[PDB]
C-alpha cells in the first residue's frame, strides 16, 4: 500500500546532504545553494503510475512511475539512471543505477512525518518531511 506516503510534503530537517551531495559530484557552489533551500515533495497516484514532484526556488523535476518497473530517471543533478521504485517493509525504496554506481532514496512514514534516506558510497544523510494539509 502506498497511500500513506501520496500528498504534499514539506523539508523540515536536514543531515549530512553536502556529504552526500559532494558524494555525487555535485559542485559546491550548487551544494552551497541545495544546503539552504526547502524543497516542497509532492507525491500522488493514478490507477497503477505514481507522480513525485520535487519543488524549489533552485531545482524542480517530476517522474512518474509504476511499482517495480524500471525507468530512465535524469537526476536534479544531471545523471541519467536507470531507476526503480518499490515498497520493502512499508518503505518506499527508489533505486538508482548508473555507471556501475547506486544510490538509494528510501522513505518510511515515522510518527506521522516522512524521512527520506539518501545512501550514495559511505554517504548517509537524512532529510524529514512534514506533510501539509
Ligand atoms: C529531485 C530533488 C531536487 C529538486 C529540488 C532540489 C533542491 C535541493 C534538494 C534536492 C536535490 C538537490 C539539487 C541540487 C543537486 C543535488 C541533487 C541530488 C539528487 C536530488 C536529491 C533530492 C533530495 C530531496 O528530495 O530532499
Ligand atoms: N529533463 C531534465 C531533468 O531530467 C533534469 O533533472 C533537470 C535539472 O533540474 P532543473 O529542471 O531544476 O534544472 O532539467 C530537465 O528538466
Amino acid at each position: 500500500m502506498v497511500d500513506a506516503f501520496l500528498g504534499t510534503w514539506k523539508l523540515v530537517d536536514s543531515k549530512n546532504f553536502d556529504d552526500y551531495m559532494k558524494s555525487l559530484g555535485v559542485g559546491f557552489a550548487t551544494r552551497q545553494v541545495a544546503s539552504m533551500t526547502k524543497p516542497t515533495t509532492i507525491i500522488e497516484k493514478n490507477g497503477d503510475i505514481l507522480t513525485l514532484k520535487t519543488h524549489s526556488t533552485f531545482k524542480n523535476t517530476e517522474i512518474s512511475f509504476k511499482l517495480g518497473v524500471e525507468f530512465d530517471e535524469t537526476t536534479a543533478d544531471d545523471r541519467k539512471v536507470k531507476s526503480i521504485v518499490t515498497l520493502d517493509g512499508g518503505k518506499l525504496v527508489h533505486l538508482q543505477k548508473w555507471d556501475g554506481q547506486e544510490t538509494t532514496l528510501v522513505r518510511e512514514l515515522i510518527d506521522g512525518k516522512l524521512i527520506l534516506t539518501l545512501t550514495h558510497g559511505t554517504a548517509v544523510c537524512t532529510r524529514t518531511y512534514e506533510k501539509e494539509a
